[PDB]
């Protein structure tokens, strides 16, 4: 209906927001484009699924995301990738992996706080009707 494709034009707002937030967040610079293969050519080798904020912005434009849950799934990507791709003692990996966790950190107490339980389960029955 039109009141569902409101709903979802509400969440694909909310998602834009909460990933604008994110991405001017400087100690998330990393993480606002995808691993450049010039500078990292294992990377798209070694990760299978790549993800990034930007490409996070292009998911909710196009529709990708029809519920909270879907969207997390993509940041929870974006740190695994990182914890994956740099577990290493060293103080270059280290860096990356606590700005990986504080990426989905935030990005869950962004949700804790401004996402209504009841708007989230809305998006779940509607997508679940499909
Ligand atoms: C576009 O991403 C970057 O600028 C960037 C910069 C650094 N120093 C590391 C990484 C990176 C990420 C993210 N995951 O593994 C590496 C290496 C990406
Ligand atoms: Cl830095």
């Amino acid at each position: 209906s039109m009141q569902e494709e409101d709903t979802f034009r509400e969440l694909r707002i909310f998602l834009r927001n909460v990933t604008h937030r994110l991405a001017i967040d400087k100690r998330f610079r990393v993480f606002t484009k995808p691993v450049d293969p010039d500078e990292v050519p294992d990377y798209v080798t070694v990760i299978k699924q790549p993800m990034d904020l930007s490409s996070v912005i292009s998911k909710i434009d196009l529709h990708k995301y029809l519920t909270v849950k879907d969207y997390l799934r993509d940041i929870d990507l974006i740190c695994s990738n990182a914890l994956e791709y740099n577990p290493d003692r060293d103080p270059g990996d280290r860096l990356i992996r606590h700005r990986a966790c504080a990426l989905r950190d935030t990005a869950y107490a962004i949700i804790k706080e401004e996402l209504d339980e009841d708007f989230e389960q809305l998006c779940e029955e509607i997508q679940e009707s499909r």
